[PDB]
C-alpha cells in the first residue's frame, strides 16, 4: 500500500518525507519537487510567513537517474534559519547553565487559542509549549508537498490525471459557485495574488485581506482542490474506510487548520430536494454522460468519472495580536497570547496542500486497484481494465 | 487498537459485527445492544423504511455474564426477511434454470444517479446492480450500531463520557444554531419526530418534510453529535493522520450519504475573523475555562475538554420515484431510475449512526492513550493523568 | 489489502470467521469450508480431541450462488455442545446466587506451564483462567481453516497454485528429509495416520504415538507446508515487513503452540558452506530452471518459482496428566496442572492449519502485486506479468 | 503505535531511520545511536566488508536536548563513499551519452543465487540487478539498528529491560546449549571475535572460519537475542498476530538471510515429551518461580517473566567467488555468480540486528499495554500494573 510520512519541526534542522510503495518506473526529480515547494509561496502577503530564501531540496532515497526505484523515497528539506535555533533546537544536551543565558530558549507557558499548544502540553505533561508549536506548526506541510509530487507524478503518467485548486471565499467574500478550472487555467489561478478562477470573486477576496490587514485581524476561506481525468471505480463501497470519501475526508481534514471538509455541493446537497440533488446520466458516445457534478465526482464511495471537488474550510490560522485572553499555565494568572506568524491569511498556500493530501489518497487508491511493482505494470492493468469498461 | 468491521448484505441472512481491542471487563449486553439498535427506528415516516418486527440481536463471542472478555466480540443481526430472499441471496449455488423462473432474481442493470450502483458494477465488472446495492445499503449501519454500542459502554464507564445526537436542520428548514443539548436531553430529543432540540426548528422541519412527502419528493439535512465529559488530550498533533478530526471525519464521511463533516462551527468559522473565531481561555477553580465553544472541542488535533461538536452533511438518500434520468446498461437505452427505499428522509436514524461512528473513533483514541487490557487497568492509568493535570 | 479475523470462544456459541479484500468472483462453497474443516479430524487419535458430530458451517455473507460478492465474508461455525455450555459462557447476566450452584462454573486458578493460563491471568487481571483458555484454545483454528478456504480458492483459480503439507517428524522419530509432495500425492497423505509421505517416517512416527500414549504423555513434531505453481516476484526485498518470508513467518508462529518456523532447509542452511547451501540457476526451455531447493521457494524476501517450503515446530499442546507442578494462584499453594485436553498428538492436525495460514499470506501477496476488484480482472493482470516475464 | 521504516541504497547519499508513535522524555543522543552503529563493526573478518571510515550520524527530528519530543524521531546515516557514486545513483536524470562512458554504470545481469537479484528484477521488470541490489543490501540494517536504538533507550528507562545477543553456532561448530548471558556478561562478549559466551564454542567457531577462510567459502550461522527484564503479559493471546511470537517471528525474518527463528528451545522442543517440554511452576517469594526456561521468555503468545529468547539462523550471505552458476538474463547463457561482499562470516554482526528487531517490537507491545504520551506517563502505567500483580 502507498504510505507516507512526514518529519522534522519547524526549527530543526530540516524536514523529511518518506513515501513508501511507490511503483518503480515513474519519473520525477528534485527540480520537480522544488516547483511544487514553491508553489506554497503564492498567495498575497505570504512573504510575511516564508522567507526569501529558498531552501534546499535533497533527495536521498528511492530516485535514480529520475526514476523511481520501487522502494522507500526519502526527500529532506533543509531550514535556512537553522544557524539560530541550532542551540536551542539541538537534538544532543546543552549545558543548562549555558541554556539559561539563551534568551531564544525561553519557555513558552501561554497557550495561543485555536493551536496545539494548550492540549499538547497537557497530553504530554510539557511545561513549554515549545515542543508542541515546533511540531504542530504549518511548516509540516512543506514534507506533505514533496511526498505529494511524487503522487502527482504518478497520477498523471499512470492515468492522465492532473490535481489543482482554486480559491472560493476568504473572510466574508461571497463565495465563487460557478464552475470549477481545468488544467489549462493553473496559471492563471497561481499568478491571482488570492488563487482565484473568477475575477469578481478575486477583487472581493483581495478587499477582504485588505481590510483585515489594516484592522491588524486575521482570515481563513474554503478552497477547492479539483482532480481530473479519473477513472471510474477509484474507492469502494464495501465498508465505511474503503469509501473514497472517507480517505478524502481524513486526508484533508488532517492539515492544519482545516475545520471542514465537503465533497462537490457538501452542504448545500443537505438543503436540496432528491428531484434536484443528485447527476442524472444520459446515453453519450464513449459511454454514460452527465450534465450535472454536484456530487464532486463521488458516488457510493466511488469515483464516478467526472471532476473530483474536495473543499476544505480553513479557520483563520495566525494569532491576531494582542486580542486573545488566555492563561499563563506556569501562574494560573490571565494572559495575553502572543503570535507565532503575522501574515494575515493563509488561504492560497494551504490550498496547495488539499491537492497533495488528494493526490496522495487518488494515488493509493489507484495502486490498490490497478496493483503492480513498476509503472509499465501498471499502466497495462489500468488499460485492459479501461477496455473492459469501454467493451461494455 | 479497537478495530470494527461489519459484515452482511442487506438481504443476507444475518449482519454481523466484530469489534477486536476492547478492555476485558467492560458490562455491556444484548439488552443494551438491542436499545441502541432500536434507536434507528426514530422519526418522521421511518416506518417506510423499516419493517415493525424487531430482528433478532445474538453476540456469539466475547462477552460473558455482561462483561466484555478482551477477546474479540461478534455481535449477529437477524434479518426477518430472510425466508423472501433465501434463494435469490443464498450463498451456494441454484440450479440457473430454477432462478430462471424467479422474479425476484431478474438482474439490475438501471443504475440509480446518487448511488454506488453505476461505478459499483464498473469496479467489479458485474452485470446486475445487485450485489452492489445489497452491500452499499444503509442496512449495515445496523451492524455499525452493533459495533458502536461496545464502544459507548466503554466509553461511559472508563471516562463518565456520553454520546448524543440531534438533527440542525432538514430539508430547506432554517437551521438551529443555539447550543448544542446535554446528555439530560436526550429523552426529549428522541421523542421528537425529528431528534430536534429546539421546538421552532422542530416544527420547521416537520412542515419540510409534510412538504416534500406531499410532492412525492425526499430530504437530506444536517445533524449535529455531541460527547461530553471527554479528558483533554485525545488525538495529537504530531501527524496528520493522527489528528482526531482526521479520525472523525474519515468514521462520519464513511457514513451512507454523507457529503460533508464540520467540527464544531466549521465552514462558517472560516467565514470569520480571527479575533471571533477562537475560543479565548481564562482561569477558573478547577482549571482554564472557555466562555465559547467554536472550536467544537477540539483544537490542534486533540480534545480541548469543551463539548465535541461533530456536524454532518446528508444527501437525500432515496431516490425519487419517476424524477431521474438514468442509462439501462444491458442496452444503452435512456431510462429511469427506480427506488429501493420510499422514506422521505432519513436524518433523523442517521444521527444515530454519526453518534456511534464518533463513540468508536472516541474510543479508540482513549485506548491508544490510557492503554490497559482490562477496564480497572485502563480507569487506573485515566485517573493518574487526571491528577497529573489536575497537579497543574 | 486482504485481512482475516477470529472471533469465538472454545465452548461459546458459534466461532466466526470474517475475510475481507477479496476480489468479486472467486467460486467458493459451504461445502468447500465443510471440507477443508473435516480435514481437522485427521490424525492418529485424534477422536480423543474432536467430538463425533460435525459442527454446522454457515455462510452469512460475501458469497452469492456460490460466488465471491466483494464485500466481507463471514462464515459462522456452530458449537454442538453449546447446550451444555450456555450458562457458563451465558453473555448476558446469570444470578450469581444460581451460578454458585452450577459445578461446571468453578473458577480455574491453577495455570497449566505452557499455556496462556498465567501470563493471561496477570495481563487482563482474572482471577478464574477460563476467559483465557476459552479464546486461546486451539478450537479457533477451525476459524482460521474457514477463512482459509476462500483464500485457497482464489490461489487455485488465480494462479493455479495448490497448498498442502506433510509431516516431518513426531516425538523422537527419522526426519523425512526427501523430496515434498505434489498435490497429486494428498490423498495418499490424508489417507496416512500422521499424515506423513514418507512410509518409513510414517511406521516411526506411528510408533512413537504408541509409545507415549502408553507412558501417558503427550508429542510435538515438525509439519511442513508446500506450495506449488507460484509466480516469480510475490513479497518484496524494499522492507523486511514486505519479505514474504517475514509474513509467513508471523502467520505460522501465531498458531498456537508452534515454537519455530523455518523457510526451505532453515537450521540446517546455517550450518553449510556457501558453496553448498544456495540454489543455482541454469538455461531451460521456458527461463531459468534450479537442480535444488534448498531455499524453499523464496529468495531475498520473493518467490522465485520453485515449490515454497514452510516448517512448523509444534510443541506438544497437550498438558500431560499429573506431571506439571503448579501454583494455585487464589492461596499461592503448590499444585499439579490438570489438563483440558486429551489427545497425545495434533502434529497432523496442525499442518492443516499450516496450510491455512500459508494460503492467506499468499493470497494476500497476490491481491498486493496483481491487484483487481474481481477475480477476472486480477487474471488479466496475472495473465500480462506473465507474458511480460516470458517475453524477456 | 510504535512504527519504524528505513529508507536508503547502499551507494546512495544517506540512509534514513524513522521511528513515529515513541512517547516524548525519552533519553537518546547521537552518541547512543553511533555507539549501536559501531557494534555492526564487531565479529572476525568484519573489516572486509566495513570501511575503517565511520558513517557520520544526524538526528534530524524528534529529539530535543537528549530527550525526545513524542513526534516522529528522524536519523540520517551518512555514506562515506557517496563520491564514487554520485553520478551512477545520482537521484537526478544524468546524459546517457556521458553514463554510457562510466565503467561502473555498467548493468548487471547475472543474478546471484540466493539474493534477491532474480526475483526482484521480474518482480519489478528491472534489465539491471543494481535497484534490487542497492535496496535488498544488508547496509539497510544500519537503519534499522539507528532505529533499534531509539527502542532500547524506551526499553531500559521504563521497563528497567536489556537487550542482547551471543552467538550459538557458525558453519559446523557444536552448538553453545548452556544458559544464556546476562546483560553484565556483554563487554566480554563483543570482545569475543565470534560474539560468543562459552570459550569452548568460541574457539570451535573461529576454526571452522579459518577453514572457511582457507578455502575461499563462506558461512552462516545461528545467533540468540536474549531480553531480561520483562513484565509479564505483554503480547496476547486472544489471535494469531497479537501473539509475540508472531510478531517477533516476522520482524527477525524479515532480517536479511535469515531463514529461521525459534523461540526458546524451538525445534527441538518438538522432540521432546510433554513431560520434559515445559516450564513448571513453583511458590516464591515475590511469585511464581520457574526452574528452567525452555519456553524462551513466552506462554501463549506473551512474556511470563523469564528471560526471552529468540534464534535466528542465517543463511551464508556473502557469494562464494567463482563456485554458483547463474543465467546472464540478457543473453540467455551459463554464467557465474560475481559477488557483491567478500566477507567470510557475518553472523557477530547479524546479531546486533536482531537484537535491534527484537528491541523495537517489544517497545511497540510495552506501549500498546501501557500507555501513555510521556515517559512518566507510561512509567505511572507501569508502576501500577506491577503493584496490581504483586497485590495477588
Ligand atoms: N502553509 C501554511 O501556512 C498552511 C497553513 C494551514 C494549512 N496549510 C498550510
Ligand atoms: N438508517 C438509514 O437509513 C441511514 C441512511 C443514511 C445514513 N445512515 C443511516
Ligand atoms: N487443532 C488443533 O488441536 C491444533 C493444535 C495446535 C495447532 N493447531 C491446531
Ligand atoms: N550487517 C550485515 O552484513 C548483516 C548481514 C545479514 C543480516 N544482518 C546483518
Ligand atoms: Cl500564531
Ligand atoms: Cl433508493
Ligand atoms: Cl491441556
Ligand atoms: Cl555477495
Ligand atoms: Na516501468
Ligand atoms: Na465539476
Ligand atoms: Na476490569
Ligand atoms: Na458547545
Ligand atoms: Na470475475
Ligand atoms: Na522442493
Ligand atoms: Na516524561
Ligand atoms: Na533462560
Amino acid at each position: 500500500m502507498l504510505r507516507w510520512i512526514t518529519a522534522g519541526e519547524s526549527h530543526g534542522r530540516a524536514l523529511v518525507a518518506v513515501v513508501e510503495g511507490m511503483v518503480a518506473g515513474v519519473h520525477v526529480t528534485s527540480a520537480d519537487i522544488a516547483d511544487q515547494l514553491a508553489r506554497r509561496r503564492l498567495g498575497y502577503g505570504r512573504g510575511a510567513r516564508m522567507t526569501f530564501e529558498r531552501d534546499a531540496v535533497t533527495v536521498l532515497s528511492g530516485i535514480r537517474h529520475g526514476s523511481t526505484l520501487g522502494g522507500p523515497i526519502a526527500i529532506e528539506i533543509g531550514n535556512t534559519e537553522w544557524p539560530k535555533w541550532e542551540t536551542v533546537m539541538a537534538a544532543d544536551p546543552v549545558d543548562p547553565a549555558e541554556l539559561a543565558d539563551v534568551a531564544r530558549n525561553a519557555p513558552l507557558t501561554r497557550p495561543r487559542p485555536g493551536h496545539a499548544d494548550y492540549a499538547g502540553m497537557l497530553k504530554y505533561g510539557f511545561d513549554d509549549a515549545r515542543p508542541v508549536l515546533e511540531r504542530a506548526s504549518a511548516r509540516e506541510t512543506a514534507a506533505r508537498v514533496a511526498a505529494g509530487t511524487v503522487a502527482r507524478a504518478f497520477l498523471r503518467q499512470a492515468l492522465g490525471v492532473e490535481v489543482l485548486s482554486h480559491v472560493i471565499s476568504i473572510g466574508a467574500s461571497a463565495p465563487y459557485e460557478g464552475p470549477p478550472p481545468r488544467a489549462e487555467d493553473l496559471p492563471a489561478i497561481d499568478a491571482s495574488p488570492v488563487r482565484a478562477y473568477d475575477k469578481a470573486a478575486e477583487a472581493d477576496m483581495i478587499a477582504q485581506i485588505e481590510a483585515a490587514k489594516k484592522d491588524g485581524d486575521t482570515l481563513g476561506g474554503v478552497v477547492e482542490a479539483v482532480a481530473l481525468g479519473l477513472p471510474v471505480g477509484l474507492g469502494s463501497f464495501t465498508s465505511g474506510d474503503h469509501r473514497l470519501d472517507s480517505q478524502l475526508a481524513a486526508a484533508v481534514m488532517g492539515i492544519q487548520a482545516i475545520k471542514g471538509v465537503e465533497i462537490g455541493d457538501g452542504f448545500q446537497t443537505a438543503r436540496r430536494r432528491g428531484s434536484r440533488a443528485h447527476d442524472e446520466m444520459y446515453p453519450g458516445p464513449d459511454g454514460v454522460v452527465r450534465s450535472t457534478n454536484r456530487a464532486g465526482g463521488l458516488e457510493g464511495g466511488m469515483t464516478n468519472g467526472q471532476p473530483l471537488r474536495v473543499r476544505a474550510a480553513m479557520k483563520p490560522i495566525s494569532t491576531v495580536p494582542r486580542a486573545l485572553a488566555t492563561v499563563d499555565l506556569a501562574t494560573g494568572d490571565e494572559a495575553v497570547a502572543i503570535h507565532q506568524r503575522s501574515d494575515v491569511c493563509a488561504v492560497p498556500a494551504a490550498g496547495v496542500v488539499v491537492e497533495t493530501m488528494v493526490a496522495l489518497v487518488l494515488a493509493r487508491a489507484a495502486l490498490e486497484k490497478f496493483g503492480g511493482d513498476s509503472l509499465a505494470e501498471t499502466q497495462r492493468n489500468i488499460a485492459a481494465y479501461q477496455r473492459s469498461v469501454a467493451d461494455r
